């Protein structure tokens, strides 16, 4: 009742019993602390108890105990915390029963059902949660860094879109103003002509916020936060009056997405977790690696092809997944162009910043898909006077420059194109399926949103 905290207490073998029960009594005979349950969590070496509903008797409170001592009971965990709505799991252990690894397990475990987990010398807090959103709602998030997240957000957004779900996107960024802004992308037109004006403003302005709206082409609430944590929680945001302002908006569906590891603390009805074959193993399968990919639906797995991963590494990671969230659907992608408009038959100046490792990829992809002509590479975006240089050589053999759909390219990249006579069509960066013995990454996506609208209207 009141503000008295629901405590589970992991306890283990290597410690004479008079010790975990002196701790155990003084916590429960403490103020604002009810110790429901004590969880053994493994170790024998000190027990002079055989018989545990003795060990429960002596102890004074129910014990739960996995049927093997040398590992970590994660499923009678989770249970007990769920069982009695635990407010805290307080870890008793040490070495040799516990290490980092089996902490940062059991903090997934913990944090996933709304409790805290801590020790002598660390606290970790679940996720802020604002339940607000009076509309069907997916949340999409990333297990690292450079992993292609903002490509695969706003391919999703164009899909959603395109299948008439009439999203909207809430982004929780890296910029913008105190009160959330509107960006009306659903307005914006994807021709050189419109552009001109309007990425000079969204390249000076103290946001990425224009940059969203112009990648998604739909209606963006721009929100804010400083920092992420290490499970994705952020110190400060205005992103739950940005939820608030997305339920008044004409749109029927949410998405919401968060800049970095911070994710957004707004209660959604599915989850599409974006993770790199590229990342370091250990941002994967350790820390909270695991928590990330347990929240998904959907999996998208990025960059799954040399130099960024091996066949070994992609296959560990798919595996890594399959283990730890065997009810997700998995889909292992590469990054490729996909223009916006007809290139067919077309001579094309592909301005394009990509490493010149994969540049020979993706003209060949661009000319095997959708039958231009690649008569040259020009990676000279952000310099008006090299990208000119580029064009004098090209200004003679090619119909058009076909370039990437950011702020930073209509500024410089089709300014100096339309200056030159040339003519310009965008593209977008979009994740692309390697294995079609996995799904279309299309349905896989509009499979979430229909269970997030089944989910929206069974709960009401
Ligand atoms: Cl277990
Ligand atoms: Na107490």
């Amino acid at each position: 009742m009141g503000e008295t905290k629901k405590m589970i207490c992991l306890v283990d073998g290597e410690h004479y019993f008079p010790v975990v029960k002196d701790s155990i009594e003084i916590l429960d005979d403490l103020e604002h602390i009810d110790v429901v349950a004590v969880v053994f969590i493994g170790g024998t070496e000190k027990l002079q108890i055989e018989d545990p509903k003795e060990y429960s008797e002596k102890l004074g409170k129910p014990v739960f105990f996995g049927p093997d001592p040398k590992k970590i009971p994660y499923d009678v965990i989770k249970k007990c915390v769920k069982k009695y709505n635990a407010d805290i799991v307080m870890d008793l252990s040490d070495e040799p029963v516990v290490d980092y690894t089996k902490r940062f397990r059991i903090a997934s475990i913990v944090l996933k059902e709304g409790a805290v987990y801590q020790g002598a010398d660390f606290k970790f807090e679940p996720l802020t949660e604002y339940d607000v959103l009076e509309k069907p709602s997916i949340k999409i998030i990333g297990t690292g860094k450079r992993i292609g997240k903002t490509a695969v957000s706003a391919y999703a957004a164009r899909v959603i879109h395109k299948h008439k779900y009439n999203p909207c996107v809430v982004a929780m960024g890296r910029g913008g103003p105190r009160e959330p802004e509107i960006v009306e992308g659903n307005k914006i037109e994807i021709t050189a002509e419109y552009l001109l004006e309007q990425a000079d403003k969204g390249v000076h302005a103290a946001s990425d916020h224009w940059e969203d709206a112009l990648m998604s082409r739909i209606l963006t609430v721009g929100c804010r936060r400083c920092g992420g944590g290490m499970l994705g929680d952020t110190f400060i945001t205005n992103v739950k009056r940005g939820a608030e302002i997305a339920n008044k908006l004409d749109s029927d569906f949410v998405i919401m997405e968060g800049s970095g590891a911070a994710i957004p603390p707004v209660k959604t009805n599915r989850q599409i977790v974006t993770v790199g074959a590229n990342q370091p193993m250990i941002n994967i399968n350790n820390f909270f690696g695991p928590f990330r990919i347990g929240l998904a639906d959907l999996v998208i797995i990025t960059m799954c092809e040399e130099p960024m991963a091996t066949t070994e590494k992609i296959k560990k990671v798919e595996k890594f997944i399959k283990e730890i969230n065997p009810s997700a659907n998995v889909i292992p992608t590469v990054f490729r162009p996909k223009p916006v408009g007809n290139v067919e038959g077309k001579k094309v100046l592909f301005a394009t910043t990509a490493p010149k490792v994969v540049v020979g990829k993706l003209v060949n992809y661009l000319e095997s898909k959708y039958g231009c002509d690649v008569v040259g590479v020009t990676p000279h975006l952000s310099n008006r006077p090299l990208l000119r240089r580029d064009l004098k050589k090209y200004i003679n053999k090619a119909d058009l420059m076909l370039t990437e759909l950011k702020a930073a390219a209509v500024d410089v990249a089709t300014r100096v194109a339309i200056e030159a006579g040339l003519d310009v069509v965008y593209c977008d960066n979009i994740p692309v399926v390697i294995d079609e013995s996995y799904g279309n990454i299309d349905d896989a996506i509009i499979e979430v949103v229909e269970m997030a609208i089944d989910d929206f209207k069974n709960n009401r």
